[PDB]
């Protein structure tokens, strides 16, 4: 895409595809947190 | 949207409830899993 425009249109399109892949990660990111806290009581168990 | 609107200008205003409902129902399944993984730590104390 940014190869065919200029920047002044290469930018809107390029502002959709940064919503996007943001909104990719942060689910990423939430879904290991949360998984993570199930793993640290299985080692509190484990260490008991 | 469909019937006051041709098919170039309902798919802007088709996005606009798309990404909502999206934004919506992925905080829904957020809360849930936060939720249940409560219930969770309260059903293994009853169990022991």
């Amino acid at each position: 895409i940014l190869s065919r425009l200029d920047p002044p249109e290469a930018e809107v399109q390029i502002d959709r595809l940064i919503t996007g892949r943001l909104q990719s990660l942060q689910t990423y990111v939430t879904q290991q947190l949360i998984r993570a806290a199930e793993i640290r009581a299985s080692a509190n168990l484990a260490a008991t």
